[PDB]
């Protein structure tokens, strides 16, 4: 199953995570401080992944920046 | 399952997924402000997905880009 | 895990119109883009051709084409 | 499952759908106007696609080009 | 999701011929083009091996290929 | 499946399959004339091919010659 | 399944596991002392994986460096 | 499945099916003249295949050749 | 299953295996004098590899070197 | 499933191949004169490959060459 | 499933299985002498191979070099 790579460019970024199925809803909000890297699949539970914040984000698809 | 990469340009940007099946209508609604980023699959529920508003968008086809 | 399409309206009003999939094949559903609104549509269970109306900029694992209105 | 894309290049292009199976007839014929793609797989039902008319046409192999 | 052919023909009345998967090997099955028509044809339950005879140009997996007539 | 593409450059041209199995044997030859063209599957029936008669090839290896008799 | 590798730089990096399924939370955290290397899974038990610490991380999609 | 060609450079080229199983033998030979080509499979009965005499042969790891 | 290669380039390096499952904890530690080779897989028991002292090491994802 | 190509580059080459299991041993070991080809699996039964002898060999990896004693 | 290359650069070369499981030991040892090329697999018993002595080894991560 496919990742993102999420790396922290100040503090306080969120990576959240989107509920699999008919409904769609937050269900988990990881907090990422300057640096800080996460390495995060999609899964059983989350089928889509929302980055607030300042990151360096990489995925199949290439690099991309949220502000 | 693939998946689309939408990097929000302004605020307000919409991602919609469409429901899969005999019927397609929207079921929900993902709200973008500028710079925020969602990476979001095709699944058991969504079968197409669409944007609006402007937004710089990412799939294994290459870049688009959305325009509001 | 299918193939999918992405369609870029290029000016308001495009069609794209899913095709059922089996035996009978007609239209079962036709989703307006106006323009700069981009749809990335599956194959699926239901639609197993997909006809796209008015001017826009589709890309496909098969490269780019364009549709004229 | 692989699809073939055509792009009309003039009015009344027949995309032409053969029956997959034991015997070989067409069971839908889609007319595209000039300027309209029609993107179609192979499927249950088509295991071979015939296009008649002026037509661009992308495959996995490549673009050829019907002529009507 | 098995392997096709794109046939087209260059000359009127050429032949797109599928023989018979299985034991026994026989033409089940004559495709008739005529000049600038496209056929996109697989390999299937049906048919293992393509035949084709007139003037066509031929893509497959392994590149292009022509017959003459 | 992999399959072949066979191209008569002459008259005659047979393409032969040999049995699948633990008895080896030809169970078919589809003759070619020349500047026919016949694409090949390997199946449950046949495991190997032989091209005899002058004729251009192509495999998923690339392009080889047959040469006739 | 997919690896990420990860050499830190500094001693104390961290190298954590987050639980798969409906909880998130770490049920692991291997700290690497400088120049040692760790090359991890993603598993039944282990769906993200967060990184503290200077080290130089390699995965599928190339390399990326996080920092204390 | 994998397959190798082997085109015969002279007469009475010999390709050789060696039995797959906890035994080894050979269980069919089959002879080409000089321009013959084969093309063959591995198979449930063939897990071994020797050329003897002069041919030319491609398989998926390249070009090498054979010599009496 | 993917596998790490790792070079010794001084005596006594340990390549730790971690175990699968919900505990971490080394199950197994191969010690690698100077020159000697490992290649070692992902497997039931061993979702993560940790290597200690000196050494070259290949993955999937390219070279990169622990050092002691 | 894998194989590797062995071309004898001196007579009495041996590719020999290893039990699969707990037990590691020599179950055949196939003897290739000058010049020959030998293009080999690994299989149920081998799942390793020993060869002895002056032979060029191909592999998914690339070239290698054996030197005899 | 993937293979390892082991061409002897000397005599007494030794390639070492050591066994798939709970359990890591070494179960077989094959010796090489000089020139001699072993191609091994991972195997249902194998997950961890060793060389020991000086070889020429080829994986799908490239060429490596064991030193006695
Ligand atoms: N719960 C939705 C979440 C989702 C995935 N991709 C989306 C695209 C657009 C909107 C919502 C989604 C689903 O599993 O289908
Ligand atoms: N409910 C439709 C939605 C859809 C997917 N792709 C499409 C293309 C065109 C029109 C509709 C669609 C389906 O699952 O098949
Ligand atoms: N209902 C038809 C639709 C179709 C797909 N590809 C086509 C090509 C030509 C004509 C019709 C089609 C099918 O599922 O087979
Ligand atoms: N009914 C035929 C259609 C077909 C596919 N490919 C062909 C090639 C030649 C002739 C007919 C065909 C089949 O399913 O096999
Ligand atoms: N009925 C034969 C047709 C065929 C396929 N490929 C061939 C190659 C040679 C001769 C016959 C064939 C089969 O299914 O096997
Ligand atoms: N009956 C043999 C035919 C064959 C395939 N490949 C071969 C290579 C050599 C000799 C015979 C063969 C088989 O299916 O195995
Ligand atoms: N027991 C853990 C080991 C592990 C794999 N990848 C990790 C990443 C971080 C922390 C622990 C791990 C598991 O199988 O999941
Ligand atoms: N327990 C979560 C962990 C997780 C994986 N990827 C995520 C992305 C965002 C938030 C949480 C996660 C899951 O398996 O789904
Ligand atoms: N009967 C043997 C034939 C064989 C395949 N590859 C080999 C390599 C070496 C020696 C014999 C073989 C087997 O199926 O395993
Ligand atoms: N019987 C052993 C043969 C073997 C394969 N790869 C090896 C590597 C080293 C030593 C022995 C082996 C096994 O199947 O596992
Ligand atoms: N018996 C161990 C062997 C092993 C493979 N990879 C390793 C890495 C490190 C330590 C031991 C190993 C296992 O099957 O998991």
């Amino acid at each position: 199953s496919d990742f993102v790579v999420i790396k922290a460019l100040e503090d306080g970024v969120n990576v959240i995570g989107l509920t699999r199925g008919a409904d769609t809803r937050f269900h988990h909000s990881e907090k990422l401080d300057k640096g800080e890297v996460l390495i995060a699949q999609f899964t059983e539970h989350t089928s889509a992944i929302k980055v607030r914040g300042k990151a360096y984000i990489q995925t199949r698809h290439g690099v991309i920046e949220s502000e």
